[PDB]
């Protein structure tokens, strides 16, 4: 399958992370997207290409306008308000909160944030874009018709919700993807995030959205980030009721009840109808993992790809989180091998 | 007028706070009860006594007790979890998330938080209850007969919201001191807010009690923290509808436009009935207060402490904000020489 990557990811490289009480350098850096590319090459995946240059028409179907405008500037704001250090929310509108807007920089940060561990640097803006680029034209080749493609995305994406940043995220890519491949003809699509995390904000974009369907499997949030989303009482809203399914999961997780989850969401995805499967992969679910508590090792990745390929619709797999681990590579690869058969 | 002040304020002694996306020590330092003492001594207020030893009852009839909870053993939990750093919140319950509680310390802490620049260090929950215990006493003494009576509170507490801390407060003083009036028999009190900062945090607690009444002028909340709370339009809601009067302001409000809203704050109070008055004092309205942008002279809190007690009921005032210059306890006392007339 083709492998899209755009080496201006590199563009995100933040000094600084939230973590522990302190500011730490982030975990999320580039010599990820480093790790996972050789990985692939070597796994066989050589047909590597650059994005293409893309507007903001697809993006802003799924963002927030203000949203975006807001990420665009944020730097620039931040560094002329006189700021010595990376932009970093710290005032939220939580619960009993006036809906109204902040003007200045100070309360905006906080407003479009869900999450203050991620701070805004120089060129986030841009890397943003390119890795959304990356999911766009990875959308492109299955609507062109290929039967699977990947999408090496940095930053990751699946914790910016409409109008929010987040756990690295800014601009969701898989959101990005789905909405493409609606825009090339499409009229279903779902997304399957099998990241550790809850997508939540993938799952705060296509909540309301009927022609989208997102299932995600994840550590249950009463006991890990994003904390506040993706319990299973949460099936969706409105013209969206019935589009979301989650499948949170504790401590020691093995592939063996992972895997009843996996088939459980497959089963609802072909029942809703997908004409195509974005698959928001993460593979943070790793035994060796330090951020996550599943057990899942290197093999149950191949087992993962196939299990997913055999829907029987064309997938494209987007590129989320995973720690730094000498196996990331490794790891991802063997999720493309199982989905090339 | 009697002082009431606690030498176990200095048991919150947090080494770092957020700011300017970097990790500064704290604005709300220890030094300030003192500089803020040796001011009001230095003035001729100096029968200072400390607080007696005071339950959880009145505390217990205005913030959750789920918040309480949380606070005593949040360090402990913290610090047993293997973090390096203080307590500090990154995720938060912003829009469209869910209503549930998480389990762990993580989760819990940004559940109940609003603020990420106020980290929670060993002895927070110590300096809280002592400074609430001068709080208590200090509405004792009114209770009792006294036309006034000064609580050298800190922390201070207008910031802390039913279930949530944050802008360096974890117990709102006020609120308590408000409902220790009504259980020594007042049905009628009100709470008038002279900080730069809007007390969010107090008028959560009474938004919907039509017994107690909350006046607050502020930075514009527009452009000055905490910025999601403290516009004109909040009037108060349900069993509490009009008992809540905002008046925000713009960037160099000298007295000339601030007494304004002061004599109408006032106005309000006495229409509602008000059988005492707490009044939570910050004194970072100062010119040269480098966290605000308002423009009071000394002279002016004098002036303002005499407005004030010309209402005609006892008043209790509290000490909420005020940073840096040595001016503070300067301030401070001005406004008690004002008051005591
Ligand atoms: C042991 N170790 C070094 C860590 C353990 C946990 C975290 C974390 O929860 N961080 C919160 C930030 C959210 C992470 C989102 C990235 C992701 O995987 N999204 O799916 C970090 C480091
Ligand atoms: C120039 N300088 C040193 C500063 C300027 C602004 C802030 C601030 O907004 N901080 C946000 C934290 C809220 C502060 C609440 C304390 C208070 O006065 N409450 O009423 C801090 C420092
Ligand atoms: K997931
Ligand atoms: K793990
Ligand atoms: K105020
Ligand atoms: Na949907
Ligand atoms: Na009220
Ligand atoms: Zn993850
Ligand atoms: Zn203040």
């Amino acid at each position: 399958m083709r492998v899209i990557f755009s080496e201006d990811h590199k563009l995100r490289n933040a000094k600084t992370e939230l973590y522990g009480g302190e500011l730490v350098p982030p975990f999320e850096a580039p010599f990820r997207a480093e790790w996972i590319l050789a990985a692939v090459k070597e796994a066989g995946f050589d047909d590597v290409v650059a994005p293409a240059r893309h507007g903001l028409e697809t993006v802003l179907k799924v963002h927030d306008a203000g949203y975006l405008n807001f990420l665009e500037t944020a730097w620039d704001r931040w560094k002329a308000a006189g700021y010595k250090g990376e932009a970093i929310a710290t005032s939220f509108p939580v619960r009993r909160t006036s809906p109204r807007i902040p003007t200045d920089i100070e309360g905006q940060i906080g407003y479009y944030c869900n999450a203050a561990e991620t701070a805004i640097s120089p060129g986030t803006w841009e890397a943003a874009l390119s890795s959304m680029a990356s999911a766009i034209d990875g959308a492109d080749l299955i609507a062109a018709g290929h039967k699977a493609a990947f999408s090496l995305c940095r930053p990751p994406g699946h914790h910016a919700g409409i109008d929010m940043f987040g756990g690295y995220c800014f601009i969701n890519n898989a959101a990005v993807a789905a909405q493409r491949l609606l825009d090339k003809g499409a009229k279903k699509i779902a997304i399957l995030d099998v990241d550790f995390h809850h997508g939540n904000g993938t799952q705060d974009i296509f909540y309301e959205r009927g022609d989208v369907f997102f299932a995600s499997l994840h550590g249950d949030p009463a006991e890990a980030f994003p904390h506040f989303l993706g319990y299973a009482e949460e099936t969706g809203k409105g013209a969206g009721a019935g589009t979301t399914a989650n499948y949170p999961m504790g401590r020691g997780t093995p592939y063996s009840v992972w895997g009843e989850a996996l088939t459980d969401s497959l089963k609802r995805i072909a029942a809703f109808g997908a004409e195509a499967i974005v698959v928001s992969l993460g593979v943070d679910t790793f035994e060796q993992d330090p951020i996550s508590f599943f057990k899942l090792t290197s093999p149950d990745y191949i087992t993962m790809g196939r299990t997913i390929a055999a829907s029987g619709v064309p997938l494209l797999v987007v590129m989320e989180g995973g720690y730094g681990v000498p196996e990331i590579g490794l790891n991802v690869a063997n999720v493309l091998k199982g989905v090339a058969g």
